[PDB]
């Protein structure tokens, strides 16, 4: 693989898509490459990992519980509730809801906890309390992934996320229990995470959660690093290509391929 700077440029030149991207150092917040790092991108289902550290600060605060059953009913489902269509007679716990929209990208589970934060303006004013002044949630689930061009509804850019993942995983501004499960429900994903492991290099750390969108969005949040530890958070987010789902993925791929094949920058 080329440089990680140059592999980025040649994933917009295949993709004619916008590339953001940062890799930081998750314990000091070291930034090594940052590309477009200011620049907005539909978050997507990335969000998902910024209302769950939400969910933890209201459980911390004494606020909320994660084992509190939550009961909903059909009428609130949409679309893609692989995990909530299954408990419309039982209910589920907070914790089981963060666990459905991180791991298995759960939209009904997402919205559920959405609307125990005070929405996308509740959580947004969350982001501003922890210092990211730039992200900001606007709508629900799935409107939330239409990207629009030029749209800033929903988006953030990469420094912010990897500066709101840092301080939600590392700063103790969470105790130091939802720290841990934070992290875990990342090492948890059911879907991209074993697939990667599967590529990756033995001794490769991963935890991470992924998103898609409208006019080729695509991203992912995670954390990586040899000798099984999560050494450093990467953020990369693509927007406006017309390229297919996999030519998207082997991008973002083949940008983790330049990073682990030039790792000690
Ligand atoms: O010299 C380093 C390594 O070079 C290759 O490993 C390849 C690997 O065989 C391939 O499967 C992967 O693809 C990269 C897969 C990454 C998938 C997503 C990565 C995530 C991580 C967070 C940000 C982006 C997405 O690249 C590496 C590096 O060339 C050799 O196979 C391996 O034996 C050797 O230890
Ligand atoms: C966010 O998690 C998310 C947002 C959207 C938008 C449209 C389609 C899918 N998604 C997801 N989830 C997928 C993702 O890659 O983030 C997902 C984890 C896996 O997606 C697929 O492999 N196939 C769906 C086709 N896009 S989820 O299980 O669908």
């Amino acid at each position: 693989s080329p440089q990680p700077l140059e592999q980025i440029k040649l994933s917009e030149s295949q993709l004619s898509g916008r590339v953001g991207m940062i890799e930081m150092d998750l314990a000091s917040g070291r930034t090594l490459t940052a590309w477009r790092a200011d620049e907005r991108f539909p978050m997507m289902s990335t969000f998902k990992v910024v209302l769950c550290g939400a969910v933890l600060a209201r459980v911390d605060a004494g606020d909320e519980q994660l084992e509190r059953k939550i009961h909903y009913r059909q009428q609130d489902l949409v679309d893609y509730s692989p995990v909530s269509e299954k408990h419309l007679a039982d209910g589920m716990t907070v914790g089981e809801l963060c666990a459905a929209a991180i791991t298995m990208s759960d939209n009904s589970a997402a919205n559920l906890l959405l609307a125990t934060v005070g929405g996308p303006a509740g959580l947004t004013a969350f982001l501003r309390q922890i210092g990211d002044n730039v992200t900001r949630l606007d709508r629900w689930e799935t409107e939330l992934n239409e990207a629009l061009p030029g749209d800033a509804r929903d988006t953030t850019t990469p420094a912010s996320m990897a500066a709101t993942l840092r301080k939600l995983l590392t700063s103790q501004r969470l105790s130091a229990r939802s720290q841990r499960q934070l992290l875990q429900w990342m090492v948890d994903d059911r879907v991209a995470g074993p697939l990667i492991r599967s590529v990756l290099p033995a001794g490769w750390f991963i935890a991470d959660k992924t998103g898609a969108g409208e006019r080729g969005a695509r991203g992912i949040v995670a954390l990586l690093g040899p000798n099984n530890k999560a050494e450093r958070i990467v953020v990369i987010y693509l927007r406006d290509t017309p390229a297919s789902m996999a030519e998207r993925n082997q991008q973002i791929a083949g940008i983790g391929a330049a990073l682990i094949e030039h790792w000690q920058r």
